[PDB]
């Protein structure tokens, strides 16, 4: 990931004007549009949270767990830490914090990074009946200037087109800084 924050702006656009710092629940967003195909609900949460970090959810299969052959570490590891659409490896080498939880063939697992080191490897912390990924992360104040809040109409409006061209997946959208909401479903 050295790459990635040797140059932010290559990978993720504008890093002053704040269309870098959307970007970054797009490339997450897009992630769990796949996911939320692949399963029965196909529904999409995305939360504006109080502190300016972003999480977005979804109800699929849940991003696989296990590990993989050649990189030794969890396929979510892989998948965050490997430039691989950009990836979400990018979003997560330019978030100052990143958490995600994947609930999976009965089990919750979860792991945290800072700037794109994990902090642990993957770890089962519970049991559930559930199914799905979230991933919440708080973009790096580092590589983003003079933008640095989320302007909910950006993430609505590109939400709205999402949500035409995949028909049939429930985007909701919530803003906990005042209330605001939106539902988009074709
Ligand atoms: O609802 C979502 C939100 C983000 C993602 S991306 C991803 C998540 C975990 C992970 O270990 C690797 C990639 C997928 C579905
Ligand atoms: N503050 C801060 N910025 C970082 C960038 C890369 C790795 C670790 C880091 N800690």
């Amino acid at each position: 990931l050295d790459a990635v924050r040797k140059r932010p702006g290559m990978y993720i656009g504008d890093t002053d004007d704040g269309t870098g710092l959307h970007h970054m629940v797009f490339e997450v967003v897009d992630n769990a549009i796949d996911e939320a195909l692949a399963g029965h609900c196909k529904e999409i949460i995305v939360t504006i949270h109080a502190d300016n970090s972003v999480s977005v959810q979804d109800d699929g299969r849940g991003i696989p767990t296990g590990i993989h052959p050649e990189e030794g570490v969890s396929a979510a590891e892989v998948i965050m830490t490997v430039l691989h659409g950009v990836g979400v490896s990018v979003v997560n080498a330019l978030s100052q914090k990143l958490e995600l939880v994947i609930q999976r063939e009965g089990k919750i697992h979860r792991q945290i990074y800072e700037h794109g080191v994990p902090q642990a490897p993957l770890a089962v912390t519970g049991e559930t009946e559930k199914t799905g990924t979230m991933v919440r992360f708080w973009p790096s104040l580092e590589t983003f200037t003079n933008v640095t809040e989320f302007e909910y109409e950006i993430l609505a409006k590109r939400l709205r087109e999402l949500s035409f061209l995949n028909s049939g997946v429930s985007i909701r959208l919530r803003d906990k800084r005042d209330g605001k909401e939106d539902h988009f479903h074709y």
